[PDB]
């Protein structure tokens, strides 16, 4: 259908038909001297803008913008609540630039009415290093939808990034578009089933009673794992080396330096429990050789439409890593596959205890990576929403996000997708 995308049909992206043999760039090489130094045009009523995260009324402009016009569920009763803190983490990774925090203020009043964003990252498509940028936070004010302002924001953020000599991008979106490299599904391990129920995040399956469900989803008040401790700087190297090792396993990943890792996993110390964004943990055995690591972050829902409650606490399982299976085999071979499982099913379970204890009403995950071994087992239910990963200017061989054709967790053949968008 690429032809019906009046805009996308002009972009360096893979296609629906097109099968590939050799993964590589889509445009004939370019160089910054080739790119325009002039920001694109926009109706006279509006002026481009650049957002300094460290400016307080600018962060404020964005936080408000997205807080009222960003992504909602398919039925519009819940909306993402990205907090200023969260922005402070995600928009300032190492290498970030204010020139890539593009805003679009209306000139007469200056009201921020559009945003699009890029932070730099280095991909690992089938192990082939690829200097790219990661895109996220594309948002246009509700009263400005359909004015086809988006292709501009893209055309403009692309332009700025080319000017820094980068030519590739990783972006994920829900809607279907040109080259889904892979796809995944969100799932939900209820922490506060009754509340989820009282705000219509879920319903009551027949033959069941709140007690039944409430008991069915019950979680221990204390984690069940020795060595289970929360990451510190001191660990980085072993951890980082551990993570690096583990993720080797997937066809599509981010190639974290050590710094743009520590930042990604240990957030600003100042912040209190109700503010904190990233929750990273590790398992330090007696001899020290920490063997386990997993993280998750907090990204609530603004419960629009409800009188019983105004906010939903949600914890998204982030990155994780474990030595189980590999020190064992070569192939992800059975005796080793199930070897991981039990160890995984044991980690995440504590993630759910941990997340629950941090006040998260529901714990989410994606059927990407080896999520599939523990999901069903750990009671992660099927979400109604899905996520599509894409690559701008790059021929990639379709990779795996854990879904059998009936959108069922593919427990056998897991997921080749290694990144985890924020
Ligand atoms: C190497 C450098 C290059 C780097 C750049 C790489 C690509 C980046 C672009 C992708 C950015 C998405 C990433 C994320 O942020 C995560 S996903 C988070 C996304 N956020 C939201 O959904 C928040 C709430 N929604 C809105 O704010 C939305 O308003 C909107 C901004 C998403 C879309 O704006 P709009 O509804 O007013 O439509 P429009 O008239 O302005 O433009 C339409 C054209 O753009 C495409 N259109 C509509 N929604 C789209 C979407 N989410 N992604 C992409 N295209 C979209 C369409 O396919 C179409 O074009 P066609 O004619 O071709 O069909
Ligand atoms: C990069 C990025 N980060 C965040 C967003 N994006 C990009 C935007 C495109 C990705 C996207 C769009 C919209 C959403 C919101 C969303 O889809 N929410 C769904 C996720 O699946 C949801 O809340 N599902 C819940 C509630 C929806 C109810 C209203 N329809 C569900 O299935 N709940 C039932 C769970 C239940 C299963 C059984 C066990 C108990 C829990 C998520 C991601």
């Amino acid at each position: 259908a690429m032809k019906d995308h009046k805009f996308w049909r002009t972009q360096p992206v893979k296609d629906f038909d097109e099968k590939v043999v050799e993964e590589g760039p889509i445009d004939k090489p370019k160089t910054p001297e080739d790119i325009s130094d002039k920001p694109l045009p926009l109706l006279s009523s509006f002026e481009w803008c650049s957002i300094d995260v460290d400016n307080k009324k600018q962060l404020e402009d964005v936080f408000v913008l997205l807080n009222e016009n960003y992504v909602e569920d398919r039925d519009a009763g819940f909306r993402f609540n990205y907090t200023k803190e969260f922005f402070n983490w995600a928009l300032k990774s190492p290498g970030w630039k204010k020139d890539w925090h593009i805003g679009v203020r209306v000139k007469e009043t200056q009201k921020l009415v559009a945003f699009i964003s890029a932070i730099p990252v280095t991909l690992g498509v089938r192990g082939k290093q690829v200097p790219s940028v990661e895109i996220n936070f594309l948002c246009v004010h509700k009263q400005l939808r359909s004015k086809r302002l988006t292709p501009v924001l893209i055309k403009e953020i692309t332009r700025r990034v080319n000017k820094c000599d980068i030519w590739h991008a990783l972006y994920t979106a829900g809607i279907v578009l040109p080259a889904p490299v892979s796809t995944c599904r969100y799932t939900h391990r209820p922490l506060n089933w009754k509340k989820l129920y009282e705000v219509d995040f879920t319903g009551l399956p027949d033959g069941h009673t709140e007690e039944d469900m409430i008991a069915e989803n019950a979680l221990p008040a204390k984690t069940k794992t020795a060595g289970l401790r929360k990451l510190k700087k001191e660990d980085i190297d072993q951890v980082f080396e551990l993570f690096k090792r583990y993720q080797s396993r997937f066809e599509l990943i981010q190639i974290f330096t050590k710094e743009e890792f520590e930042h990604n996993f240990i957030g600003e110390e100042s912040l209190p429990l109700d503010k904190q964004v990233i929750f990273s943990y590790v398992v330090e055995q007696p001899d020290g050789k920490i063997t386990d690591f997993f993280s998750f972050y907090s990204l609530p829902f603004t419960i629009l439409n409800n009188t019983k409650y105004k906010d939903l606490g949600i914890g998204y399982l982030y990155y994780y890593a474990t030595d189980a299976d590999f020190q064992f085999k070569d192939r992800f071979d059975p005796k080793a596959t199930k070897a991981l499982k039990t160890r995984l099913c044991e980690l995440i379970y504590d993630a759910c205890i941990l997340a629950k204890n941090a006040n998260m009403d529901v714990f989410n995950a994606l059927t990407s990576q080896d999520n599939t071994l523990f999901l069903d087992d750990l009671k992660f239910g099927p979400g109604d929403g899905f996520l599509n990963f894409y690559l701008f200017n790059y021929r990639a061989k379709p990779i795996t996000g854990g879904l059998n054709p009936d959108n069922s967790n593919d427990i056998k053949r897991r997921s080749n997708v290694g990144v985890v968008m924020l």
